[PDB]
């Protein structure tokens, strides 16, 4: 049991309900058993696991060496995490929080982040058909579905990108999923580390943040899909692009990116908040992107490489 979790308790609120440490679900330690380390994520390392054939999971570890601060954080991703209930949001298994180091057990993304994927399953002359228009349209129906959820229940994300976003498996039938709530979290318990490049003018001038500030950072992520996983704003860096969009400037469309759906993209980006779509009409377009014959049959680009 935690010292400062217990001396502070902190209090959750989601869709007009309160939870706090008492309301986890706590997995006794000896159900769980780390596999292999999949990469630096969370707080650090996370971890494939089975829980008690065990359950597979995806594990969040809080180093014990830590501060006061970092274990509130952890109890609040935690308590954040555990009361969204979405198919396109990561699912919390559970906790173990009464033995160091505290671990957060989560759905596994066998996939990983769409941002890793996207660069590692371009099409190339070894893999020439390895994605096609309508594998990008499902990933962005997913998140978009997911960020209606959010909006749905009042929820302001602040931090829609590619590299928090995961995928269940890498094969057919992935389904993508929002798997960060880190910048939230942040926000919830209170600069060269802010994602400028995903942020709408208001964001960082003002400080103004509502649901279409998340509609701004969607419209940058289907960018990010749409290129195959390259870094927004190619060339410029942060400065540069806040001073760009400020200004009216918009990226260009990815290479061979159908025009209906650069035109979702620039709606996402409009400089007033109340012109830019809610998700529901954001789903809307890209299901009717998803239903033309002419944006589902245009070819992605081939990167070049060898045939091994
Ligand atoms: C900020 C957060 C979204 N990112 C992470 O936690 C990172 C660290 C874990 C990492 N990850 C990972 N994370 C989770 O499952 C996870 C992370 C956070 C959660 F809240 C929930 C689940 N699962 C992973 C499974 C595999 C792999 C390895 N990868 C599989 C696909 C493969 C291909 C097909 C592209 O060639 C390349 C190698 C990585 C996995 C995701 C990125």
């Amino acid at each position: 049991t935690s010292t400062i979790m217990t001396d502070y308790n902190p209090n959750y609120s989601f869709a007009g309900k309160t939870s706090s440490i008492s309301d986890l679900k706590e997995v006794p330690r000896k159900n769980i058993t780390l596999i292999r380390g999949l990469g630096h994520g969370a707080f650090g390392e996370v971890y494939e696991g089975q829980v008690s054939s065990p359950l597979q999971v995806a594990v969040k570890t809080l180093p014990e060496v830590c501060s006061e601060q970092d274990e509130l954080d952890f109890l609040m991703e935690a308590l954040i995490i555990s009361k969204f209930n979405h198919q396109n949001i990561v699912r919390c298994i559970g906790v173990s929080l009464q033995s160091l180091p505290r671990f957060i057990l989560l759905e596994l993304m066998a996939g990983g982040d769409l941002k890793s994927f996207l660069r590692e399953t371009r099409p190339r002359p070894s893999q020439p058909s390895s994605l096609a228009m309508l594998d990008l349209l499902h990933v962005a129906r997913d998140i978009a579905c997911g960020c209606q959820y959010l909006e749905e229940n009042h929820f302001i994300h602040r931090d829609i990108a590619a590299r928090n976003c995961l995928l269940t498996c890498p094969g057919p039938g992935r389904v993508a999923k929002i798997g960060d709530f880190g910048m939230a979290r942040d926000i919830y318990r209170a600069c060269a580390m802010l994602p400028v490049k995903w942020m709408p003018p208001e964001a960082f001038m003002e400080g103004i943040f509502t649901s279409k500030t998340d509609t701004w950072s969607f419209g940058v992520l289907l960018w990010e899909i749409f290129s195959l996983g390259y870094m927004p704003y190619p060339s410029k860096s942060n400065q540069e692009v806040l001073e760009f969009v400020t200004s009216g400037g918009r990226m260009d469309p990815p290479k061979n990116c159908p025009g209906p759906v650069y035109r979702i993209m620039t709606q996402c980006w409009q400089h007033q908040p109340e012109d830019r779509p809610n998700f529901a009409i954001i789903l809307e377009r890209i299901e009717y992107c998803t239903q033309d014959p002419d944006v589902i049959n245009t070819a992605l680009p081939i990167e070049y490489g060898p045939l091994v």
